[PDB]
């Protein structure tokens, strides 16, 4: 029975499972009661994503720009998503990692998976949280990197300044 | 009347709440139904700033240290809070940052209140992701600072595949 191995891992001593079990039994089962935001931080990285003002705020434009790459990376992401899991392989992340094109060694987009991942598997919202933060990092590097040598000097103040803004 | 501007805040055009509105009425009001856990990501960035192997786990030691570490940012919160809401203004984070030992600018202070206030104050939590964070940042700067010069030439890679950790 299917449904036995999801049971037999929340159940306690007695062999049955109360309200708090059940409602762990379920989610795993696949019924879920809702759909839920964005995390906060997520949405803190969107923000910086796209704020050129520095104002900590986004615009209309912004948003209608930040909507469609959105939507793209779901698309993408139901696309892969072969259960409905809601989750994808850490191996999948790397893949779409690579696919941006900022020229990031082996060594460094493994490692970057490896934080993202809830129990060798990553969810929708670590994904998108991953994939915007490589994006606003790589831009504000790149507004530093004014010679294009792929190298920063970096005084402690800006690059605190820096990476505490993304 | 005290509490008549918690009320007008939510209520609709005809002087009445829904239990939806109530809901976050009595919040700012000054009851909260109980404590919630650290967000996920400020317990990544706890487990980031002890990891000394690249494991992405915490050891028992590290735990210790950790809730002693933890225990003494609250004490020193609560302090400055007097009020307990367990919201903190920027002012009082600037404050706070100097104590714990940080040279940090005020450009420096004023992207982390951007980043880590809303409505126009910062949460317990985002206080100590904001705290973690800074330690744990400063030590990947500090750890390639020879010479103690407090400049850092940083490659892209190393760069991304180290702020990324964190």
């Amino acid at each position: 029975d299917p449904l036995y191995g999801y049971f037999a891992a929340v159940a306690g001593q007695d062999g049955q499972i109360d309200a708090d079990e059940l409602q762990r039994c379920l989610t795993q089962s696949g019924i879920a009661g809702g759909y839920k935001p964005f995390n906060l931080e997520t949405c803190r990285l969107m923000v910086s994503m796209l704020d050129r003002d520095m104002s900590g705020t986004m615009g209309f434009n912004e948003f209608k720009e930040l909507w469609a790459v959105l939507n793209g990376w779901r698309q993408h992401f139901i696309s892969l998503d072969t259960d409905r899991s809601g989750t994808v392989d850490p191996q999948e992340l790397q893949k779409a990692l690579t696919t941006m094109g900022f020229r990031l060694s082996p060594q460094a987009v493994n490692s970057i998976a490896k934080r993202y991942s809830t129990n060798g598997k990553i969810t929708f919202d670590d994904y998108i949280a991953c994939c915007v933060k490589l994006r606003a990092l790589t831009d504000s590097f790149r507004r530093r990197d004014t010679a294009q040598q792929g190298v920063v000097n970096f005084p402690y103040d800006d690059f605190i300044q820096c990476v505490m803004s993304v």
